[PDB]
């Protein structure tokens, strides 16, 4: 991985050492990014809703991961888990539970930075998965990439400032996320986030990620080109927001 301080080595490390998990995969691969071109045509708000029971930023919301996804799944374009242990109180289990009881997209989301995080994706029935290209070096962002790939997934190749877009663009990316929270300092920063928005190749699809909680916001970057919404903290605390966010 790159050079890397704070919490952010330390996640790094925890996944550097993570088990694999061995398991048998039920249903095949449903496309992620195919779902969002779709509900694109047929003009629906596409919201990746997020189950997240704990963040650094101060998230701590108890709430069945199975009732709340059920709920999602009749709106929602896709489901996002977080499967990050320490800083999210996520697991491998609360993925595979839920990946059984839904039919519509499942990223997973944590900090992956070996291949067998990718099998682990897979073999949980996961459709794709996070690559953030802030803490992975170009040439390991190219073979996870690759690696994805292998089993039918486009994984959502997470940027966060230029540097990170020309990487992105350089490796043939072809779903992106732009997160508007930096990882480091965990500071948002809107503003930078829609400049990043505006430089992205119109073929690309575009997932708007962190701090949104009006559906007013979901119009203005709706308006930018961004083709989905990912919306974690707001959708935890009520997830009858989610009726707001698609009207
Ligand atoms: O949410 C956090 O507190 C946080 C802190 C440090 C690093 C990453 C973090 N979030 C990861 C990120 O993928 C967010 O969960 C999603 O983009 C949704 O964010 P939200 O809607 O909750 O603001």
């Amino acid at each position: 991985p790159r050079y890397l301080k704070g919490w952010l080595k330390d996640v790094v490390q925890l996944s550097l050492r993570r088990p694999s998990f061995r398991a048998s995969r039920q249903r095949p691969i449903i496309s992620l990014n195919e779902r969002i071109l779709e509900f694109n045509k047929r003009n629906i708000t596409a919201i990746i809703a997020e189950y997240k029971r704990k963040s650094p930023s101060g998230l701590d919301v108890e709430r069945d991961p199975i009732e709340y996804s059920k709920f999602m799944e009749r709106y929602a374009v896709g489901l996002s888990i977080l499967t990050e242990e320490k800083y999210f109180n996520g697991s491998y289990e609360t993925l595979r539970k839920i990946a059984s009881s839904v039919s519509i997209p499942i990223l997973m989301k944590d900090f992956i930075v070996k291949e067998s995080q990718i099998d682990d994706a897979y073999n949980l029935g996961a459709d794709t998965v996070l690559l953030i290209v802030k803490i992975l070096t170009e040439r390991e962002l190219e073979s996870l990439l690759e690696y994805a790939r292998s089993y039918g997934m486009e994984p959502l190749i997470e940027i966060n400032d230029e540097n990170d877009l020309d990487i992105a663009l350089r490796i043939g990316a072809r779903f992106i996320g732009i997160n508007s929270r930096d990882l480091e300092t965990l500071e948002i920063n809107k503003e930078n986030q829609r400049k990043l928005i505006s430089m992205i190749p119109s073929n690309v699809v575009k997932v708007a990620e962190s701090g949104i909680s009006e559906r007013n916001e979901i119009e203005e970057l709706r308006k930018l080109g961004v083709n989905a919404f990912l919306i974690g903290s707001s959708l935890m605390r009520n997830p009858e927001k989610i009726k707001e966010f698609i009207l």
